[PDB]
């Protein structure tokens, strides 16, 4: 409350560290379906079904740019890369696969990383 606060985190590493974990998740073998945006004009149904589009390089943009306020909103978006996987394709498909495998790998490197 006013004047009383728990004892500050340091968060001046979170950016270059955000920054590791995206290119960890850029270079996986499994990256394939989330490094581009969906092209919306040649994917029937996708612009109406996924109110938020989002992918690694739209993720990679906005770090880029101030425009994650701190390490939750930048996770906000990759979790949302995986929940519009899991809204439009099934689990027994590349990508739906693609899309847990990934999920995984992020979830241990954010624990490894922050908690």
């Amino acid at each position: 409350s006013m004047s009383v606060k728990k004892p500050k985190r340091d968060d001046s590493k979170d950016l270059a560290l955000c920054s590791m974990i995206l290119t960890e998740m850029e270079t996986h073998e499994d990256a394939w379906p989330f490094l581009l945006p969906v092209n919306l004009k040649l994917v029937p149904g996708y612009k109406k079904v996924i109110k938020k589009p989002m992918d690694f390089s739209t993720i990679r943009e906005k770090l880029s740019s101030g425009q994650y306020p701190n390490l939750e909103t930048f996770a906000l978006d990759v979790r949302l890369v995986f929940d519009n996987c899991e809204t439009f394709n099934e689990d027994d498909s590349d990508i739906g696969r693609a899309g847990h495998n990934m999920r995984k790998y992020f979830e241990k490197k954010w624990t490894d990383t922050f908690k």
